[PDB]
């Protein structure tokens, strides 16, 4: 199984702590980070608000569970997670792998702000929402932009699925990778996700390129995810 | 403007003439085949029934319309179309483009046969339905197989969209339409399409490989579609 990174947040109101989960594995099944993988997630997930980025605290039964340091007010925030760069041999060349996850969390039933969630956080490969998904009904268009090394990335494939779309016969050795959406970005790096069902959605984009410093490593693979809610 | 090939068939009851349409361009909008492109479609579309393959006659207002020879009996048939192989330079090297279309046509309500439609018609890249779409409701799984050069093609990306999913862009981008489904074929070349809406669906796969005879051309691109009705 190829493991990927995503973020999930609990439904949260103003005045309570924000609870979040680092998914490393096969969406949407959360799993504890294994002993031999703890070094990859050496930095905690981050909460992005008006005051910028802050670390979250790893609290809970399982090591993928985090909470905000302080109770959060009503608003629209980001929770980010990162697979720190790892190097492996392939064939024979070196490849660096990096993964990123970002969750849009609306704290409060009427929160649909865009000031925070539309600003890039600096992920090497990033999906930046250009609108708040709380305003998107089934069949409507939800515009995002893909950034690579800070610049818009054209002709990249963005796919998207939701929790419960593909469940038949899931096991440790079976499928459930079907997507309910796929399109490619334009010259501005933008693409409209069109959700056909309410629920917990995950959009995905990957980019393989040359590693910047060719004297040290040759290739670089990036896998980036954006999670959000459609409906209420 | 990309320009891909698909097939449409009008609603046909048994005993009348099966009208079909060659789509060359941006699904779902049919368009007359331009002058400088006529040589690409040198062979007419084919109707596949119990008696096998038969040519269709290019009858109608526009040059993309085709009518069956004799009227058709109730059943489940295929209508295939082909973009004949063309060569071009890229970068420098030669690439041969081939495209295929296949429509599943159910003549007569309550017809949902699997005998003809599940048989490979021999397209270089082909989507073979392993069930009749008449039995597939919204949310259910429609299994198809992808064959390249007669053999199952694993890890191939099959996408699917429907008429009305993406309603943007006249010509101010001409980009390929948004898809409402995407997944990869398994080791047997099979994949389940999960339609989330009723309507007229098109599934797509493309495979780029080395050309067989490296002394004539270097690359080969294949674009194949399968059109059908859900609900
Ligand atoms: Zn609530
Ligand atoms: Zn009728």
């Amino acid at each position: 199984m190829v493991h990927r990174v995503w973020v999930e947040t609990a439904h949260t109101h103003g005045g309570e702590y924000l609870k979040a989960d680092l998914g490393y594995g096969e969406f949407p099944e959360l799993e504890p980070i294994a002993k031999d993988r703890l070094h990859i997630f050496s930095k905690p997930m981050q909460l992005v608000t008006e005051k910028g980025k802050e670390n979250m605290i790893q609290r809970g039964t399982y090591n993928y569970q985090y909470r905000s340091n302080r109770p959060v007010k009503d608003g629209s925030y980001l929770v980010t997670a990162e697979y720190q760069p790892t190097f492996r041999s392939k064939n024979s060349y070196c490849e660096q792998t990096r993964m990123f996850g970002k969750n849009i969390v609306n704290v409060g039933h009427e929160s649909a702000d865009t000031a925070i969630i539309t600003k890039p956080v600096g992920q090497n490969l990033e999906i930046v929402p250009l609108d708040n998904p709380a305003n998107i009904h089934v069949g409507e268009r939800f515009k995002v932009r893909v950034l690579f090394r800070g610049e818009p990335l054209p002709n990249a494939t963005v796919t998207a699925t939701f929790d419960g779309f593909d469940t038949s016969d899931r096991s440790k050795t079976h499928k459930t990778e079907a997507q309910a959406f796929s399109d490619t970005t334009d010259g501005k790096g933008e693409v409209d996700i069109i959700p056909l069902r309410q629920g917990f959605w995950k959009a995905s984009v990957e980019y393989k390129a040359d590693f910047p410093d060719q004297s040290l490593c040759q290739k670089q693979a990036n896998y980036t995810t954006l999670t959000f809610q459609i409906g209420h």
